[PDB]
C-alpha cells in the first residue's frame, strides 16, 4: 500500500521548535487545505470513507491516536503521538481513526480543496475498485 | 493597519470538532504553507521581521501567546489563546511574538512558498518601505 511514515526536519532556534510544511518541505504534495480535529470524546472515531483525489498528511500536534489504513489487500496500523512525525496515505486508501487521547489534536494536511463527490463511503465498491481485474 | 480577528466557524459531529481551512474557508487566501512552533522556553520570542508578500492566519491551538503587530506608525497587542479564533494580518505588517504559555503551540497559515528574499529584518528599512507604498496609493 501507497502509505510512508515521514520524519520532519525542525528548525531548533529561538528557544523554541519550528516545522514547516509546504510542496518539497515535509509534504510531498501541494498543500491546498488544512484541518484539525480536537475534543475528542471516549469513544470518537474518525474517517470511514476513502478519497478519489486527495492524498493526506496526518499529525499528531497534541496526545496522541490510532489509524487503521487499507488499500482492499493490505491493513496497518499506525499510532499517531510525535510532532515530528507523520502518516502519508496516497488516495484511494480507506481510513478509520480512533482511539484518540482527551487531549489529542490532529492536523491534517491535504492538495484538494473539500469536494463531497471525492468521497466513498462504500467499502465494497472501494474494494472492487482497488481489486476488480477486468478494470 | 490591516488585520482581523477571525471566528472560525466549526464542524461539530463524531463526538469531535473539526476547523477546516482553505481559500474562502476559514481562511482569505489561498494556503501554500503551514508551520507551527512549540515547546517555548521562559523567555522566548518569535518574529521580529515584515513579509512584503506573505499574508498570515496565526492560531493557538494549544495555550496562549501575545503578539505585536505594527504598521510603521502604530501598534497592536492581541492575546491568542484558543482554537476558535486566529489574527489574519496583511502582507508588511511587522510582527513580534512573545509571552508564550510552556504549552502554547502555535500554527501558522500563509499564501506562499518560503522566500528569503521576502523578508524585512530592519525596521528603520521596514518604516521606509512601507511609508513609501503608502505614499504610491498602496
Ligand atoms: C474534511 C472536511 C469535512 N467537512 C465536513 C463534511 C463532513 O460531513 C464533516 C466531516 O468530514 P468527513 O471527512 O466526512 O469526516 P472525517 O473528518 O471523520 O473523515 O465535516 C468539510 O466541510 N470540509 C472538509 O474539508
Ligand atoms: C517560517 C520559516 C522559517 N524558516 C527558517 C528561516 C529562519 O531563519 C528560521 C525562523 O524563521 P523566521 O520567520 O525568520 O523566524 P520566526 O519563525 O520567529 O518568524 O527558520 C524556513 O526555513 N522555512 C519557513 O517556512
Amino acid at each position: 500500500m501507497n502509505y510512508t511514515i515521514l520524519k520532519f526536519k525542525t528548525i531548533n532556534s529561538k528557544n523554541s521548535i519550528l516545522n514547516v510544511h509546504q510542496k518539497d518541505v515535509n509534504c510531498p504534495f501541494e498543500i491546498k487545505r488544512i484541518f484539525y480535529i480536537y475534543d475528542f470524546l471516549d469513544d470518537s472515531i474518525r474517517g470511514d470513507h476513502a478519497n478519489l483525489n486527495s492524498e493526506f498528511i496526518f499529525i499528531a500536534l497534541n496526545g496522541s491516536c490510532e489509524i487503521l489504513i487499507d488499500d482492499g489487500k493490505t491493513k496497518q496500523k499506525i499510532i499517531l503521538n510525535n510532532k515530528t512525525k507523520g502518516l502519508y496515505i496516497d488516495k484511494m486508501i480507506w481510513k478509520q481513526m480512533y482511539n484518540f487521547s482527551k487531549d489529542c489534536i490532529l492536523l491534517v494536511l491535504t492538495n484538494t480543496y473539500y469536494d463531497e463527490k471525492e468521497y466513498i463511503y462504500d467499502y465494497k465498491y472501494f474494494c472492487e475498485l482497488k481489486n476488480n481485474i477486468v478494470w
